[PDB]
């Protein structure tokens, strides 16, 4: 029963407990500015929540105090139980975690990666001496997939469970099982936009520690009028705040990467044009996303410029970012942050199975936090681009969930590796649908990924090591088997991102001109690759890939990404020792090669004419009637075709079609088309017709 004062006199003390060494002038100068924060006043009632119950819930304001002091706090108190575990504290991002370890290593007088260290995907600043450890939520879920009673740590804290994540919504029901199995494990679920009597109900109806309170206020700030483009209102707003505002550095909130290198050189050019005539300070503009180097992204905590003259215009730092820094880090001299309400946030295509990023407004929850990243160690304010009304009546209040927008059948086989057993009833917080969980079992084991009973295959531990669709990494890892694994390697890249033609309402015609350049009357799935080809051919001889694929009506955002996605797959493949292989293009059977491994993954994506006369194809799941869409590149299609997307319009279509035998189906898939226990039905009967024709075929040529 160690309290709060035994723990502040060893705080107080000359000599560092963890250390052994003396403590330093600037601990004490961090100290005494740690005891005022608004959790320091209840840290006796946190140690007294915390003894006496396995998980807690915690909140405060944005700034209290959560993510420095709590696990701090908590060490203080399980040091001497000499478990020789650790404290675990997640955050979503990677420099949120980097950046909080730096700085709880230095409030507890320490160097970083000794008593306190983060971990992430590819660092470990640990060691030995290591005893709080900052990571992300992704990491310590990849060592619950060695670990999956988590051996190594005595306290969980998962921080900032309001973004909802991947990882935090699987570790959420992982730890929820593990509190029953572990007894001397500790949970602190802790954020400061929280549905909180929804994680109180969750986590066996657990306590709730509220701390009220601000260190510093937050003004915020709305526009009256709604304006559309947000770029140029951020832009507007951050020069007006280098003219008219005291000495304070801006904070900007944009989407993408391109988004924003744009807009700060947009900025950098106006504020120069500001200091020749307007006679305002400077104006130092860093970037910030997450594909940006490590190195370049500490520069955000890089000192503003000085005035030009003494007594003249206060020089200023604009830091325009993603929602990296929406979360979890507290930037030293920022005043101002501007709200345009906008982020990428991640969709799911049910009829494509790609996951895209789409720009879409911020919830409630997200302003807040947005707003938070001000108001931590000086007053602030924050512009939000946006009306109040359509702060309080047109913004979601939580942001939603990412396992609803995400590839289920990927999130499958990870529980699989994290050793979940029961996958219908995993009790998630809000769980997608049982009619939609058991729709990625029943692809999942039909794709070999899982076995009858359930279990993972070894085809299925390999197709997670893919970032795709489980059908494409199917597809890919049985593509030496049909020589064409060169080619399957960059249909399954074009695969796995949107659509890349571009057809302009005002442009249709060249549009298809330039099309029909790709075009191959085999399959769609066959133009893509034409057209990649045709990328990679250009951007060889050196030309503009931006004006290529404007002229060409392509996508260049979608190209280039299905490049990035095939060097990725095509390392893969090497590292796990698959070949990689290719049929000579004057080959008899070059294309029929690549048709045929299209149905390793497609298998059950076919369909089949009905008549002669019609037009109409029947699916060979679920029974539906299609039509060809008419983005086909296909002049006559086959009686079977394979699609990769089923669209329903007005009329029910399936799209990125290419023409196949009936009879690779029964040597492809034979499992799933089992003629003994098919469905009955006129495409069995046409099936069972194909096997008998090829079996009076190949007998009487033995004869
Ligand atoms: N790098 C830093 N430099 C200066 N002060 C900091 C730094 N990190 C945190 N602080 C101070 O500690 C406070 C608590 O931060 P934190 O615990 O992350 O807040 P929250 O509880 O909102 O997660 C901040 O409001 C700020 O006053
Ligand atoms: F809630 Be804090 F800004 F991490
Ligand atoms: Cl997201
Ligand atoms: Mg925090």
């Amino acid at each position: 029963g160690t309290t709060a004062k035994q723990a502040e006199a060893v705080e107080d003390s000359d000599i560092n407990p963890w250390t052994g060494q003396r403590h330093s002038e600037r601990y004490f100068k961090i100290l005494k500015a740690r005891r005022k924060l608004p959790v320091n006043k209840q840290r006796q009632e946190f140690l007294d929540l915390y003894h006496n119950n396995q998980i807690l819930v915690f909140v405060g304001e944005t700034g209290s105090g959560k993510t420095t002091q709590i696990p701090q706090y908590v060490l203080y108190d399980e040091l001497p139980h000499q478990t020789g575990k650790l404290i675990a504290c997640t955050q979503p991002r990677r420099v949120a975690a980097m950046s909080v370890a730096q700085r709880v290593a230095d409030e507890l007088d320490v160097k970083l990666g000794e008593e306190v260290g983060y971990s992430i995907r590819f660092e470990n600043k640990t060691s030995s001496k290591t005893l709080l450890k900052y990571m992300t939520d992704g990491q310590l879920l990849r060592e619950a997939m060695h670990d999956r009673d988590m051996s190594r740590y005595s306290c969980i804290i998962l921080d900032e469970a309001h973004e909802r994540t991947l990882a935090t919504d699987i570790l959420m029901a992982l730890l929820k099982q593990l509190s029953e199995r572990r007894k001397d494990l500790k949970i602190i679920v802790m954020s400061a936009t929280l549905d909180a009597q929804k994680f109180q109900s969750y986590f066996f109806n657990a306590p709730l520690l509220a701390v009220p309170g601000r260190t510093h206020p937050v003004e915020i700030f709305y526009t009256p009028e709604a304006e559309r483009d947000y770029v140029e209102a951020a832009i507007r707003t951050v020069l007006q705040i280098h003219a008219c505002e005291p000495e304070g550095d801006i904070l900007l909130f944009l989407t993408g990467e391109e988004e924003i290198e744009d807009a700060c050189r947009r900025i950098s050019l106006e504020v120069d044009e500001m200091i020749r005539e307007s006679d305002a300070g400077p104006m130092s503009v860093y970037p910030l996303y997450g594909t940006l180097p490590p190195h370049q992204q500490q520069r955000i905590f890089e000192k503003a410029p000085q005035p030009f003259r003494p007594g003249g215009r206060p020089g200023r730092k604009c830091i325009v970012a993603t929602n990296i820094a929406e979360t979890g880090l507290t930037i030293d001299g920022i005043v101002y942050v501007v709200d345009p309400g906008f982020s990428k946030q991640k969709i799911y295509n049910p009829r494509t199975r790609v996951e895209s990023l789409l720009v879409s407004p911020i919830s409630k929850a997200s302003a807040q936090q947005r707003a938070g990243r001000a108001g931590r160690t000086r007053p602030g304010k924050c512009f939000r681009l946006y009306t109040e009304e359509a702060f309080k009546k047109e913004l979601i209040e939580q942001t939603y969930p990412e396992i609803l927008r995400s590839n289920l059948s990927n999130t499958v086989l990870e529980l699989k590796k994290l050793g979940v057993e029961d996958l219908v009833h995993f009790d998630l917080m809000d769980p997608p649908a049982p009619e939609t969980m058991m729709r990625a079992l029943e692809e999942l084991n039909y794709l070999a990924c899982l076995d009858d009973d359930g279990e993972l295959t070894p085809l299925g531990n390999l197709a997670s090591e893919f970032p795709l669709d489980p059908a494409l990494a199917v597809m890919l890892i049985s593509s030496p088997e049909f020589y064409c694994s060169n080619e399957i390697l960059s249909i399954t890249s074009l695969l796995s991102v949107p659509q890349i033609w571009v057809r302009p309402a005002n442009a249709r015609k060249r549009a298809d001109e330039m099309k029909a350049q790709f075009a191959h009357p085999d399959g769609d799935h066959l133009t893509l690759l034409n057209a990649y080809h045709a990328y990679k051919g250009a951007e060889a001889r050196g030309e503009d890939m931006k004006k290529w694929c404007h002229e060409h009506f392509l996508s260049y955002r979608h190209l280039s990404s299905a490049d990035n996605v095939r060097a990725q797959l095509k390392k893969i493949m090497e590292t796990h020792g698959i070949e990689l292989v290719s049929t000579p293009f004057h080959d008899k059977n070059y294309y029929t090669n690549i048709r045929r491994a299209l149905l390793a993954g497609f298998f059950m994506q076919v369909a089949m004419r009905e008549s002669s006369n019609s037009k109409v194809y029947k699916t060979v799941k679920d029974e539906q009637l299609v039509l060809i869409h008419p983005s086909t590149t296909v002049t006559t299609p086959y009686e079977w075709v394979v699609y990769n997307e089923f669209v329903l319009t007005t009329k029910q279509y399936v799209r990125t079609v290419t023409n196949i035998r009936p009879e690779w189906l029964l040597e492809i898939a034979p499992v799933y088309y089992d003629l003994s226990t098919f469905q009955k039905g006129e495409i069995k009967n046409a099936l069972t017709r194909v096997a008998e024709k090829i079996r009076r075929q190949q007998a009487m040529k033995a004869s």
